[PDB]
Formats: C-alpha cells, structure tokens, sequence
C-alpha cells in the first residue's frame, strides 16, 4: 500500500504509528508539497483535496485524513487480531464515542489551534494553551486519553500531535498529566520512538 | 436523553437530525453560551439514560446510529455503513466538515460577526472558504450524496447543518452546482431538515 506522506508531518506520523501497531508495512511515497507534488494531475487523480496523508491500498481504494486511515488500518488489517483491534479500537458504544470524542477535539482544537499558534501572539497562545489544559483535564486519573487499560488510536494520533508541540518548544512540563502521560505513551507504543525521532529531525 | 443545547449552533443541529433519523426524542436544553451556563464547555451535551456524557457533535452522531439505530439493521446500515472502504469514506467526510468545511466559514465569518466585528472579511479566509466550498462541489460530482451511497449518511447530516450556516451568513451556494443540488435534495428527504433550517435561521441573528 503507497503511502504518499512528509517525515517531519503529524498526521503522517500518526498513520505511520497505527499501520506499526496493526503490521502493516508501508510503501512510503514522499511527497514534498514545497515543491508542489500534490499539485501535480497524477496526485490530483487519486485526492482531489491534495493533501498528505494519502494512502492508496492494494485496490485502488484511495483514503485520506490521518484519522480516517487509523480507523480504516485497525477495522481493515487490526481485524485479523481480534485483541488487538479491541485494544485500539474499541467495540463498545461508550467507549469508541470517547476514542472519537478524542480525535475529533485532536483535529478540530489540539492540532488547530497549535497551527493557529506556530505558523504565523497572546490571543492565539491563550486559545492553545487551553487545548492544553483541556487535554491535561482528560488525563486526570486516567493513563490513556480516551481512558482504557491501553493506549487506543486515539492516543497515536495525540502522540503525533503532543511530539509537535514538543518540538515547537512548548514547556509541556507545565500539564503534569500530559507530559506524564506523554512520557509513558512514547515509551511503550510501537515505533513512537521514530515519532519523536520525525518530528525532531524534520518537525 | 438531555440535549443541552442552542438552535443557531451547526453541531446540535447536525445530532438533532441524526436523532430524528434515529428515533430518538431529545430533551433540548437551551444553554445560553454568551451567558455562561464536560470541561470545555462544549454545545452540544449529550447526557444518556445512565448519565453518559459525550459531546463532540460528530461522536455523538456516530453513538446514536451505533446504540440507538442498530436495532433496525437496515437504517444504520444506511446512516453508517460497515464496510471498511464505505465507512472510511464517511469518516473523512465528517473530519472534512469539521476541520476544513465548517473551520474555514468560522475563520472567515467569525471576526465579522464576533469579538471585534472587522468590518471586512479576509481574501486569504475568503479564498480558502471558497476552496472547502470546491473540494465538496468536486466530491459530489456524479454522486447523489457527499460520501457516496444510495441513501444519506451521518456525513450528509453534519455537511447539511455546516451548509445551512453558509447559506444564512449570505454565501451564494448557486456558485457550486453539485452543493446546490445535494442541498436541496437532502433538505427535501432527510429527517429533522425542519429544525436544521428553523435553527440556521436563527443563526442569522448574528448576521443582521
Ligand atoms: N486533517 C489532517 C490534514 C493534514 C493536512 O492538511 N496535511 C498538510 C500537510 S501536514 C497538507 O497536505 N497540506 C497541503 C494541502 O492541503 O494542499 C490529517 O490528519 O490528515
């Protein structure tokens, strides 16, 4: 499966942890959107929204939104490992409303507003720092962000975005619990070395 | 099941449609935001018989299919369909409307009718609103529906609700053909289309 993706990206870097948890290797396509390859009419062909992540599978079937392929990685090639899909993906009602609660408030506040922040201020600073805070919040009392006994999808994806944040040059020791929780989650998920390792060395 | 809730906001009226299709009766809490009345203090709030709370519109429109859907296979089947490809597109719809759709209409409209009121919209915010407008046009070429199918699913239910917004801050959808007609013909079919529109009404107050 093409993997069209930048090292130093978050949402890459998320997708690149979840096919690691689920064993599936990655044809890794590098497509630097500086000079404009995600523009071109072959890339435009498969995502009309020309964006990276993309991935194309064995089929054709082209998918993108890091968060929509996490998913698409644990229902599609986690199902072969019945536990293991559980672990990332849990089945029941209450528990994926959390694992989705998360990604949606990853994309929508925690990613955004450090984009809102870094790549252009007070007003901005005062809008992450909340996210910040509302994340430390959720991890109160709980290892994991989406709660449960192991680290979820949702957790990969907050782990590639917290390594960003780290290597803007945020204190994060400022959240105890996210910087706990930070710690311990890159110690043990699969390949979150090479996270931090992408998002220092690009990032 | 308590809503808490307001009638203008693009997110409640996305659950209240997916409650609708659903058959699930809401009990609406109006909670007035400018006043000050789940620690970020996000509309919608969902609170379920045993005191679950979720909010995250999008989360919960997906809980609602999954526990109070399911039971006609069929239905959720439609809304939410199972097949990893099919639900994967679904899935990107909804992260679509929330991260580009819907962010780009706020990022532009919201200094104009928020905080400051800048009296002049932004071109850069402009252009990249009008491009989220064209990735959708584009989606729906050819396609009935914004992440294909036979019938609607959750993701035509949250688009619909973020384009009821661009509709009541003035943006001429007949800019973007397939948009118009998706619009129209989703408004005409889908339950709860009644408090989508009467609540993008009211959104409008913002924009007098
Ligand atoms: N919601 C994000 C989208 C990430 C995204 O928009 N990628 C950026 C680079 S990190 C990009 O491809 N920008 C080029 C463009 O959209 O034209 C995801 O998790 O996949």
């Amino acid at each position: 499966m093409d993997f069209y993706y930048l090292p130093g990206s978050a949402p890459c870097r998320a997708v690149q942890m979840t096919a690691a948890a689920v064993g599936v290797e990655l044809n890794l396509k590098l497509t630097n959107l500086m000079a404009g390859e995600h523009m071109k009419p072959e890339f435009l062909k498969l995502n009309p929204q020309h964006c990276i992540p993309t991935l194309v599978d064995e089929d054709g079937f082209v998918l993108w939104e890091s968060r929509a392929i996490q998913i698409y990685l644990v229902e599609k090639y986690g199902a072969h490992d019945a536990d293991l899909a559980e672990r990332l993906y849990p089945s029941d009602p209450r528990r994926r409303a959390v694992v989705h609660q998360r990604l949606f408030f990853d994309v929508a506040v925690l990613y955004q507003r450090f984009a809102e922040y870094y790549y252009p201020d007070p007003g901005r600073l005062r809008s992450m720092e909340q996210a910040l805070e509302f994340l430390n919040t959720f991890l109160e009392g709980e290892q994991y962000v989406a709660g449960g006994d192991d680290p979820t999808i949702a957790d990969l994806s907050i782990l590639a975005t917290i390594a960003t944040y780290e290597v803007a040059g945020y204190d994060l020791r400022r959240y105890e619990n996210v910087q706990r929780w930070y710690e311990r989650t890159s110690a043990i998920v699969p390949g979150a070395d090479k996270n931090v390792e992408g998002a220092k060395v690009f990032g």
